[PDB]
């Protein structure tokens, strides 16, 4: 059938989850112009003629497509190894967002340029109240850009520093992390390193997970990094136990001065896991921490989220699992302005000119995403 | 500007068939990149090897979904050229017969000639004229460019002129259809540069259409462009700047050959022909024993004259008003409705009686050397794909 094959082709060209969608195919042409336009390369007739034929329209497309210049940087609200997070405002729409930038130079230099694909897909397609949304994803020759919802409530590292977390609060945050992880697991993904930095609080003080691509890592994720083991969803449930312990105790359960010491304490969890002498912690809170901080064969979460939800630590009279997001969060942030950075602490290299085709833009083809 | 205006202008560039960057040209770029990068020496670059792993699967899936040579069943080879051949083909699924023109990418790259086909592709795809051979689909693989066009079973006008003594009544019909065909091409901004009976094909009802635009060049904002019997004097002076009227000279040669039986500037030697063309004011003569009207002689002389005063240099309207076209069978708006002088008798949708059936070759699949660095041999063909 000719029209069935022609229809299937249009499906691939218009589906946002397709690698050959219209905005993805445009990335290939854009990358090709960035990577070919060098004097040594343009000596090749095929290259010089192709660029003459497409540099007018590619420069035109670069202007029409979303670009960094469409955003007004307000402040830098975060920083990482490969870039930074900026609170930005779209010039035309005036809407504020959080934009994550990833340096193509650093990524290529460190030979690490494929870690962002699952983060892009989870945030773009989750469609969940528990996952930070990615509205747009674009790029230029130097950076990858991720336009996400701004989470003014800050992160849980900040919350834990500013407050003495009572059990009533710890139960709320732990339950929201349980629902957030279940939404991610339902999509077919495993977070791997769930930590308080990945837990962001929206305008109403409710939690959403962000940042998909040592203290919080499970024993199986450590073992499997030596190229022989394997792990399941229960590796994220281990992280929940570490988070609950840090919240009620003030320290990570396997803290050590050295990275080796932490790694070793995690493997020796049956002997290193201890609750300080001066612990006001309930028996149900300790039960839940121990049920998560154990080997994967007997870990809570092995037989789904239901056994986690039924734990006595979650028994309370303020909320229910099915309506938890409608309840008032323990810390509802001060909604002063759309530019409020109160909950956040405040704080370039060009590629060498190629003498042959290097293709530095190739590992980024297909990153562009427009939610419409 | 407006944001939604930017994202609407984008969707226009992505849908417009005449756009350099519609979704077919964009898939061409990705398909060209997978061909040009999938070599073991290039796969040593991590960026290249990783990109190919990420897209090899979908590019092969897309190659199957998109139109390909295997969708067509070859029936005969009805024509041949330096860079390829023309095959009478039948679509496997639809069973409809077409004429497919193939152009060898190796012969093209090897001879450093890989940009002549763009005008032919655009004329046949966008002319939208009852007088220009239509291009339904255009596709490609790593070895060939393919052009799926309407099959013209009636043959060409060289064949028609050999088999018949063309009366004026017939010559007027064929000249009239060539005038409408050249005007469609001129309206698009092109100059044929090689109008001869070889380019004029007859369809299943005997109606004429132009084909063979390998020689086509696009005019500038002032209408200028950069066999020997059909060539105008302005070209022989260079052999520069040529207007529309260099095509109208060939119409005059065509009309003379039709009514007389010989080309107006025939000679044993090429030099004798070139000399006769330059001396057109004295060499152009009509045989004493003729059934040529004063209006046919007027039209031929109006075309076979200096480009500074030639009929056509200011449009087709003055040509259409010529008294030679006055007749009682048809009008310019009723020409294609008329019964053509020679309506071909066809046994089947596959009948090739009006063509010299040719022997297929199926032997030269020559190789470009395996790239040790990025060569980009598929780059001059990005954007050739067309679907109607
Ligand atoms: C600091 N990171 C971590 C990260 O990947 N993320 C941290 C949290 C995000 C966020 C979403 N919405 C936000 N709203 C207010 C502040 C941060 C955010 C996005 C994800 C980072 C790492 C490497 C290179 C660059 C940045
Ligand atoms: C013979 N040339 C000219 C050519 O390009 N064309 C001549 C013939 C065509 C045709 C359309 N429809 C047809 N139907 C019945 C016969 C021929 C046709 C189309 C155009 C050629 C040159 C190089 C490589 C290959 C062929």
């Amino acid at each position: 059938s000719f029209e069935t094959r022609f229809e299937k082709m249009d499906n691939l060209l218009r589906d946002p989850k397709s690698e050959v969608n219209s905005d993805c195919l445009l990335d290939g042409l854009d990358a090709l112009v960035y990577d070919l336009d060098f004097p040594a390369l343009r000596k090749n007739k095929n290259i010089d003629n192709f660029l003459s034929r497409y540099k007018d329209t590619i420069n035109k497309i670069r202007d029409l497509r979303m670009k960094a210049e469409d955003y007004e940087v307000v402040k830098v609200i975060g920083r990482g190894a490969f870039g930074e997070v900026q609170l930005v405002r779209h010039k035309s729409t005036r809407k504020v967002y959080a934009m994550k930038l990833l340096s193509k130079f650093e990524m290529i230099k460190r030979s690490d340029s494929a870690f962002f694909w699952e983060e892009r897909d989870i945030m773009a397609f989750a469609n969940s109240p528990w996952v930070v949304q990615l509205f747009y994803a674009f790029q230029d020759d130097r950076y990858l850009y991720m336009v996400m919802e701004y989470m003014p409530g800050g992160d849980l590292v900040n919350l834990m520093s500013n407050y003495d977390v009572p059990e009533k609060w710890a139960r709320f945050y732990t339950a929201e992390v349980v629902l957030a992880l279940d939404a991610i697991h339902s999509m077919g993904f495993i977070h791997r390193d769930v930590k308080p930095d990945n837990m962001l609080l929206d305008k109403s003080g409710h939690l959403k997970l962000a940042d998909f691509g040592p203290d919080y890592i499970s024993p199986e994720v450590l073992k499997s990094q030596g190229g022989d083991g394997y792990y399941g969803r229960e590796c994220d449930w281990w992280s929940v136990g570490v988070f609950l312990y840090e919240m009620l105790v003030g320290d990570t359960p396997f803290y050590a001065d050295s990275l080796v010491g932490t790694y070793s304490k995690i493997m020796n969890h049956k002997n290193s896991l201890t609750f300080p002498d001066d612990n006001d912690i309930s028996k149900e809170a300790k039960n839940l921490i121990c049920a998560f901080l154990t080997d994967r064969e007997v870990r809570l979460g092995r037989n789904g989220v239901e056994e986690i939800k039924r734990h006595l630590f979650f028994k309370n009279d303020q909320w229910a699992w099915e309506t938890l997001r409608d309840t008032v969060a323990p810390v509802v942030p001060d909604l002063s302005s759309d530019i409020d950075t109160s909950n956040f602490d405040d704080l370039e290299e060009t590629f060498p000119i190629p003498k042959a085709f290097v293709g530095n833009q190739l590992p980024f083809v297909g990153f562009t995403y427009y939610s419409n």
